[PDB]
DNA sequence: CCAGCGT
DNA sequence: GCTGCGCGCTGG
DNA sequence: GCAGC
């Protein structure tokens, strides 16, 4: 399953190789724009590159990274309980994390795994890419 | 300047 | 069902 | 957007 690329360019539609980069970067983007967010995401990358550091880290040093996306120690504190918990917990589907909701978990559904036609987004940009699925998959 | 917003 | 979390961006 | 309430 290679989720294809939109007019809407999705972050997720870069990300789908790695599900926790794909899951963390939805977390990015709670109540924060992607004009904000993403730039910060490559930094928080570039020193957490995967679940297994990020589970290890100090809150409040991922905290003091993401101050000018607010909402700092929450996701730092959700972010390292998230990655802890997609090493260690049994889980079929990211919701039952701490931290993924239906937002995520869609995300998940549609670009990790090849789910996109039992899912129904209630979030808007990820609704305008599954429409557009719906409408362009025969072409594609 | 500043009240409302952001996958 | 509603609240706390939180910054900088947006643009009239 | 999410968990907590
Ligand atoms: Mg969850």
């Amino acid at each position: 399953w290679t989720p294809p690329r939109s007019p809407f360019n999705l972050v997720q539609e870069t990300l789908f190789h790695d599900p926790w980069k794909l899951l963390i970067a939805t977390i990015f983007l709670n109540r924060t724009s992607g004009k904000m967010a993403i730039p910060v995401l490559w930094k928080f990358l570039e020193k957490y590159p995967s679940a297994e550091v990020a589970r290890t880290a100090d809150w409040r040093d991922v905290s003091e990274l993401l101050k000018p996306l607010g909402l700092y120690d929450l996701r730092a504190k959700t972010i390292v309980k998230f990655s802890d918990e997609y090493l260690t917990k049994q889980w079929k589907y990211p919701i039952e994390l701490h931290g993924i909701g239906k937002y995520g978990n869609d995300s998940y559904r549609i670009f990790c795994v090849n789910e996109w036609k039992q899912v129904h987004p209630e979030d808007h940009k990820l609704n305008k890419y599954h429409d557009w699925l719906w409408e362009n998959h025969e072409k594609l």
